[PDB]
């Protein structure tokens, strides 16, 4: 048996999209085991073994601790990621060594990962959560910013293999900016997962009647983001159809009462529910955006610039478009549901992802090359 | 369009946890999965796997169980145990089914509603059993008959389409099995331990030279007054240069009482991640448990149960791989068996090698997408 050792980030949504590659190799009859902290327990529930390198440290201490301030650049980010990568060095370390892994798999912004296939010299891959995830030079940066870290577990050695994966179909791909583009990575195909659950009575879609997904993301919903959708749904009763609201962690007390038409649950695997759903709403998440992509569905995003890079996308690609929470209504939905263009494009590009290769094909590739 | 897999289980955990490979598989080709199953079924989603309880509220117990004169001390027992019980998922499972509209129905022996379902929608199954264990002879077709009335209400007169049955036995443990119990022309899967997803304990790795033992009843036999059974073991096992691993699997610790220093106790941990840092295995006879230990290329010492007569003492000895011991005379003698005597080793070893050459699931997972597409 091959063995990979997969070092991520402690967030959820960089954990998740690395679920099917692993799981993939467990079915080719090889072994996996995770390398992480933070929201880890995410690796458990998806039937796969994690190793906790980081135990009791506090991560948001870690990531938080200019009119004419230098360095208001990707070395302020990249300084932030070594620091949180560097409490998970040593666990990670420790594991291989142990472990003896044949292969590093990691995500971008984890530095432990190539440092640690860089000390065992072995080869590491790169599987990014999509396209907002390839931000130029970050790698090479945060590497730098370890060099304390390197320096002391006397590493001065370059991982022996450096395969990027990528989950992004070629037509959006295209619409990203040049030094976005990540060319000569291997192709794999997106397959949402979002975890699994014990599906409720209510999910199968009645008999004519439409459906429309509204999600807050995993994140933004606590902030105190549910406020964003009372327009929305003060017209929502206007429209004839279904909406499938998921919380994600955002009070309900804070809008209240919806109505008839709008169904409330907490959480639910949004592949699952996107398959009998017609169209979605959404915040821009990465990786609802490609779960969304990927079941072939018409979009809207609610955005916000605090920072987002999907517009010129669903633009672009003509399976979607833009829309303001303040300006959010009736007339959107309509669109969604009815607009013909905006299906077909969705289609097509649902088709382009469907062409690319699966986990257990890229898995295959990964196997031969340790 | 993805191929959908419907997989309709026992609510068993055991019967649950060895298809979850095939499962995985087919998601990894990028093909839908769903379960229909009830009890244990929160094991799906603890797989990542998605499921629909076919039966909320059912009460398993009651229904599994509600001499010299009497007859069919059988089969047809067990069929007609076994019908009861499929029977109360059938509704559930057809519903699924119809609305889901899989193209394939995947299902372990003893579940009735799987066939019924691939027959009522003409659709192929796979029979996907737990080990050698779950081959009882013409099973399938007694549940099925026991079943009748299910069968003509739903207005079901056909067979599946097809009948393709998988195995994960390796040739050799296959061959000394009785010639009823084998299963000829079945595809074989490799098996591909799944015990669960876990944070991994700091302890597991394994000390340098040290050398260790797992010892475990199982997710059940440990339960209500059953680890008793492993009281004159741990009383001896202090003398044995070696580490033990306990895993409690719900048993009441408190009963063997005084434990010596070289024992540690966990209530559960995967038994595949144990065994990759295990010399050998103390168990009760689990089919999973056996199966992984072949895998783990370990060798096995088990403890029968008085009340069935299993097949598994003859595959044991006749592999070579190991041996059966009464829980009573159950001692430091059989450990220092387990870790010294060669030739237990090397036969574990050689049905491991054997193991790792029967295609892995992702394969079976692409011969199954062809046969429904
Ligand atoms: O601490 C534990 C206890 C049980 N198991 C798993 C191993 C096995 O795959 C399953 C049960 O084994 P079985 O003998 O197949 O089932 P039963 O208990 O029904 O005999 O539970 C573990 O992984 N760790």
């Amino acid at each position: 048996s091959m063995r990979a050792l997969f070092i991520t980030s402690p967030g959820l949504s960089h954990i998740l999209p690395t679920v099917p590659l692993a799981q993939a190799l467990r079915a080719l009859g090889h072994e996996v085991r995770y390398a992480t902290g933070g929201d880890i327990r995410a690796v458990a529930e998806a039937g796969l073994c994690a190793v906790d390198v980081s135990p009791g440290v506090n991560y948001a201490k870690l990531f938080v601790p200019p009119m004419h301030s230098e360095g208001l650049g990707e070395g302020f980010f990249a300084e932030m990621f070594a620091r949180v990568s560097a409490v998970a060095v040593d666990g990670a370390l420790r594991t291989a060594r142990s472990w003896r892994p044949d292969l590093v798999v990691h995500t971008p912004t984890q530095g432990a990962g190539p440092l640690t296939a860089a000390a065992l010299q072995l080869p590491c891959v790169e599987l990014p959560l999509g396209p907002a995830d390839s931000e130029p030079g970050l790698g090479a940066l945060i590497r730098r910013a370890m060099s304390k870290d390197y320096e002391r577990h006397g590493v001065t050695g370059e991982p022996t293999g450096s395969v990027r994966l990528t989950t992004t179909p070629p037509s959006v791909e295209a619409l990203l900016p040049e030094d976005r583009r990540s060319p000569g990575a291997w192709p794999m195909r997106y397959v949402p997962y979002n975890g699994g659950a014990v599906l409720p009575d209510w999910l199968p879609p009645a008999a004519g009647r439409r459906r429309i997904a509204v999600t807050l993301g995993s994140i933004d919903a606590l902030s105190g983001g549910i406020a964003k959708l009372a327009p929305l749904f003060s017209e929502v009763a206007d429209v004839d159809a279904e909406f499938v609201l998921t919380l994600g962690g955002g009070d309900l007390a804070l809008l209240g009462e919806l109505p008839a038409n709008v169904r409330v649950v907490e959480w639910i695997p949004l592949g699952a529910l996107l398959e009998t759903c017609d169209a979605i709403i959404h915040h821009g998440g990465s990786g609802t955006l490609l779960t969304a992509l990927a079941a072939g569905v018409p979009q809207c995003v609610i955005p916000h610039g605090s920072y987002d890079t999907n517009r010129d996308v669903l633009t672009g690609l003509g399976i979607g478009f833009d829309a303001e929470a303040g300006s959010l209504g009736a007339e959107q939905c309509r669109r969604l549901l009815d607009d013909a263009g905006l299906r077909e494009a969705a289609l097509r590009v649902r088709q382009e992802m469907s062409e690319m290769p699966p986990p257990a094909e890229t898995a295959a590739k990964l196997v031969a090359l340790a």
